[PDB]
């Protein structure tokens, strides 16, 4: 300690001081830092906030400035437990509050999947939504994090039930893992079936041994692989889209009473879906909020019938249940003895199933384990695992969502194309179906036009794929009896169809993968050049040197905020300050107006 | 190196004829842009091969008694009666047909396979020539301009 | 204001110093925003 440049004589002896000397010349590091340093950081947490307001507030002054190298001298170690946020509200004028970051939470943050939810946010935040929702859904976001972050860190009764839960768990942390494993298995699958042959009779005979068993050991692990991966998905991602769900349906029956008041429309089956277990007994097993019900009730009761709304809320009977635990509440109870199953709700297990099968995500996993059971029957069916590196880059999705983009305006891009090409066909087979012979010796004529359905099926499978209209495969007229005809309807059609209807679908497809693109580069350029929460620009911060980039890595991080949102929740209130309990006050009442719409600390002040 | 292989090869020299696509502005434009975007152009090529090789299977499966590439034989000249080789008769026909790949084997003319046959050429016509060769060929030119 | 010398200017109006130059040009202009752009351009001087 006096050699590693890091004290000086005094404090070396001021720090053998605190020895304990336990009879024999040895001290416990262990416990001396368990001992001596926790409240010491609290502390030093405390006089570093009060240091860095001060800081912050009042610059230049040398007294202050002696005091803010001792200052920084002390927060090289409070630098990534300091958060700071940027307040307006309560006193027309932006204020900075300063908080404490977890070391749990940074973690969690820095945990994967918290970042994948978080990129997909920004990207569907910047592309979709505009600025009127824009904080609603930061907030959304930033409650459906906080509850990934602590599913994160979550990740004969005793003996099963522990161990069942310990592989659930690597199951969810090893997920894109053995998404990885998948794909090179499948990868490895259809290599081998690439290497493949024929006799009627289906062999593998472009090798000698050590293949055939191979695949079938490939396939049988590439089953397995995708259970293990459907089975860690269940587990790590439906908590997530379920509490989203829970939360949606929670938040309407508060404030908008979808369910008691503007009842929902007969088309929207999510309105139904979730009528089903607005009365069941677990309603918010996620959101964290096990008191919506008496909310609603509360809110809802003298209007509409306090009977009415227990019965359609469930939990009938019990409208003085609040004052039967308030008053003598029951301690505990066993679980069971007779009932070891059963005990869960039918309905809202049938509900969770229902809304993980429209996932659109489950259904991808769902669709990959059919597939890989319907190879294990017939081998070729691994093929369609080769898809999977389409939804795995970014490019490529981008192509699979340009095909589907522009949907209906495609459909009937092809349908018109259906239209002209039957038009077509019902002018040849009325006036040139003496030119369908499609035959080099016969002699028995091969028509193709003697027939109406023959006809148009010809037209659709052939003039539209030559290239060059339909005349370039048919007989030349060289005639003049229907010679200026035939070539005005070959013309014609190799405008109409060839030149024109085939190049709009074609462009149609172009434009849509380019304007998909071209929404990624200017979401990239959006989230480069410009601030999230304010939005001001990037010119104004571009004044000293990494401006724009301190801006929003310290003042104006989502990280920061999602952090200062954990630490209200985490809070115990009645012990907030001002800024913090004003700020809890109007997340509760759902208004979002501290956060700094068109200002910032350094538009307000020096 | 070039100038020493030519020494021993004279047609080697004519890798020298490139100098002019470094020496001038808008050729070296072209092979910055045909090198630009790069990894956009590997991904969409290969999902091309995929999408391929996707007809190739369900061409492999139903479609085979239809790959006969012979005008007198008698030897008939199956390109299909082979996974790999009716992979690669795809990729090398279907994909520069200009047309799909139905226009260069045999026309069905038969109420057994007919419309499933003319929906699948059509469908790889539509995915295979006047979508995704169409999608690198507009990314080239977009990446030139 | 200060003196700029003969040698100094045929330098450069020698040929790579301008090449070196109207490299640099599309270099910062297409790459190169505003906050480099300086650190660039001495670059560029102490390089030329
Ligand atoms: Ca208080
Ligand atoms: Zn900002």
């Amino acid at each position: 300690m006096e050699s590693h440049k890091h004290y000086t004589q005094s404090e070396t002896e001021f720090l053998l001081s605190c020895a304990e000397t336990d009879e024999n010349e040895t001290l416990d590091y262990e416990e001396f830092v368990k001992r001596f340093h926790e409240p010491a950081k609290d502390i030093g947490f405390n006089v570093a906030v009060l240091l860095t307001n001060l800081s912050e507030h009042m610059p230049n002054d040398t007294r202050l400035q002696t005091f803010l190298e001792l200052a920084e001298s002390v927060l090289n170690y409070f630098q990534p437990f300091l958060g700071r946020i940027e307040i307006m509200g309560s006193a027309k004028r932006i204020e900075r509050v300063y908080f404490e970051i977890s070391e749990s939470s940074r973690t969690q943050w820095e945990k994967p999947q918290v970042k994948e939810s978080k990129r997909q946010f920004i990207f569907d935040v910047v592309n979709e939504g505009g600025e009127k929702e824009k904080m609603e859904l930061f907030v959304n976001f930033c409650e459906d994090t906080i509850f990934e972050m602590q599913l994160a860190a979550q990740i004969f009764w005793k003996k099963i039930i522990a161990y069942q839960q310990k592989l659930l768990n690597y199951f969810a942390r090893n997920f894109y893992n053995m998404r990885m494993l998948a794909l090179f298995v499948a990868f490895a699958i259809n290599f081998i079936l690439l290497f493949y042959k024929v006799s009627v009779h289906y062999v593998l005979e472009e090798s000698s041994g050590y293949m055939e068993p191979t695949l079938r050991i490939l396939a049988i692990l590439h089953t397995i692989i995708s259970f293990f991966c459907i089975i860690g998905y269940y587990c790590l991602k439906v908590p997530l889209v379920i509490f989203k769900r829970e939360k949606e349906v929670a938040r309407k029956l508060e404030f908008d009473g979808l369910y008691i008041t503007e009842q929902p429309s007969e088309d929207d089956i999510k309105g139904q879906w979730d009528r089903l277990v607005i009365n069941t007994q677990s309603f918010p097993n996620n959101y964290w909020d096990k008191f919506v019900k008496r909310k609603v009730m509360d809110k809802y009761g003298e209007f509409y019938g306090r009977d009415r709304i227990s019965e359609l809320l469930g939990m009938d009977k019990a409208a003085l249940d609040f004052s039967d635990a308030r008053e003598k509440k029951k301690p505990k109870k066993d679980s069971s003895l007779s009932a070891v199953l059963n005990s869960i709700d039918v309905k809202y297990q049938m509900w969770k199933l229902g809304v993980v099968f429209t996932d659109n995500s489950f259904l991808y996993l769902a669709w990959y384990m059919t597939m890989s059971v319907l190879g294990h029957y017939n081998n070729f069916f691994f093929a369609a695992h080769l898809l999977d590196i389409a939804m795995g880059f970014k490019t490529l999705r981008t192509i699979l969502s340009s095909v589907t983009h522009n949907g209906k305006q495609l459909v009937l891009t092809v349908g018109l194309l259906a239209v002209v090409v039957y038009l077509y066909t019902v002018v040849a087979f009325n006036f040139f179906r003496k030119f369908y012979n499609k035959s080099e010796d016969g002699d028995t004529p091969d028509m193709k036009c003697d027939d109406m359905l023959t006809c148009y099926m010809f037209h659709m499978y052939v003039g539209v794929r030559a290239g060059g209209g339909i005349g370039d495969e048919i007989e030349d007229p060289a005639g003049d009896e229907y010679e200026i005809y035939r070539i005005i309807f070959d013309i014609t059609f190799f405008f109409f169809v060839i030149v024109i209807l085939l190049a709009i679908i074609q462009g149609l497809i172009i434009d849509a993968f380019g304007e998909l693109r071209d929404q990624q580069e200017q979401v990239k350029e959006d989230m480069e050049t410009k601030c999230f929460i304010c939005g001001i620009g990037n010119d104004y911060f571009d004044t000293v040197p990494h401006g724009f980039e301190t801006h929003t890595l310290q003042e104006h991080n989502l990280a920061n905020y999602l952090f200062f949102l954990m630490y209200l929740i985490n809070k115990d209130e009645t012990e907030h300050t001002g800024q913090e309990s004003y700020v809890w006050k109007m997340y509760q009442e759902r208004c979002w107006e501290f956060f700094p719409a068109g200002d910032c600390f350094r538009k307000q002040y020096e």
